[PDB]
């Protein structure tokens, strides 16, 4: 009936004995990367907040700075994700994702699109604080198209709130959505953008299932996954994030581990970013959807330190 991490306040919670625990695996030539990884994944994102705190007055050196030597690779990256605040993660992964002609349309699909319009309130906030410009405004100067037109719809978080359900407005809506797939998502884009951005999620739900009867074929099956341009991406997100945002983010797991090498930076962000909100429900739908457990196919893909803290963030196999 709730939605569900797989991170928790560890009980009997120190700061201080923490910090200890974690200089003394670090303090010296040697590294005790067991003892760190372990120690991380159990205390939740707040009390690793703490923990440096602690760290600092303690010993008076900087815990992030001690990791970031300490451990190479993806576990440091892992690592150095977990210890980022809750409340920096969105805002610092948008604004890494807009960099000019390199920017990672990926990034912000996947947070636009699946972060509540709570989240999406508290993500701008933070985003001005910390660079100084609004997310917007570097959204409107990175992004074409109508994709930006739709980011941006998406980013004023003023969908409706969850009603009563008006039958003749789900199917208006249905058959608009209907003949916007036959022109191939290219014309009136302001409508369409229109009823996937600013529309409640549960009338939507409904929209997509009066979509199936009219049409014979589901929403989805209107944008090919994998050659479909970045509008047609983020309504395939949009779409999949009002059915379960569970199993959106199961599925963009899944694709980043299928296939020849690993998205290491989708499988952290995911991981990270899910660890106190629905990574269980996530899990829950990887394995319905994809006939494998989270917890196995990282166990697969992934080696060292690395795997051994994705394995322990995941919790625990299904099935
Ligand atoms: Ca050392
Ligand atoms: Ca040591
Ligand atoms: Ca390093
Ligand atoms: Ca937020
Ligand atoms: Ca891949």
């Amino acid at each position: 009936q709730v939605l569900r991490g797989t991170v928790t306040d560890f009980p009997g919670f120190d700061e201080r004995a923490d910090a200890e625990t974690l200089r003394k695996a670090m303090k010296g030539l040697g590294t005790d990367e067991e003892s760190i990884l372990t120690l991380l994944t159990s205390r939740s994102n707040a009390q690793r907040q703490e923990i440096s705190a602690a760290f600092k007055t303690l010993f008076g050196r900087d815990l992030l700075d001690d990791l970031k030597s300490e451990l190479t690779g993806k576990f440091e990256k892992l690592i150095v994700a977990l210890m980022k605040p809750s409340r920096l993660y969105d805002a610092y992964e948008l604004k890494h994702a807009l960099k000019g002609a390199g920017t990672n349309e990926k990034v912000l699909t996947e947070i636009i699109a699946s972060r509540t319009p709570e989240e999406l309130r508290a993500i701008k906030q933070v985003y001005e604080e910390e660079y100084g410009s609004s997310l917007e405004d570097d959204v409107v100067g990175d992004t074409s198209g109508y994709y930006q037109r739709m980011l941006v719809v998406l980013l004023q978080a003023n969908r409706d709130p969850d009603a009563g359900i008006d039958e003749a407005q789900v199917e208006q809506d249905a058959q608009a959505l209907f003949q916007a797939g036959e022109l191939k998502w290219g014309t009136d884009e302001e409508k369409f953008i229109t009823i996937f951005g600013t529309r409640s999620v549960s009338h939507l739900r409904k929209v997509f299932d009066k979509y199936m009867t009219i049409s014979g074929f589901q929403i989805e099956e209107t944008i090919d996954r994998e050659t479909s341009g970045n509008l047609e991406q983020l309504l395939l997100a949009v779409v999949k994030s009002i059915r379960s945002i569970p199993a959106y983010l199961a599925e963009t797991l899944y694709y980043a581990m299928k296939g020849a090498g690993t998205d290491d930076h989708t499988l952290i962000r995911v991981m990270v970013s899910r660890s106190e909100i629905d990574l269980f429900n996530i899990r829950k739908e990887f394995r319905k959807n994809f006939a494998t457990s989270l917890y196995s196919m990282i166990k697969g893909d992934t080696s060292g330190d690395y795997k051994k803290a994705l394995l322990l963030l995941c919790g625990e196999d299904d099935c």
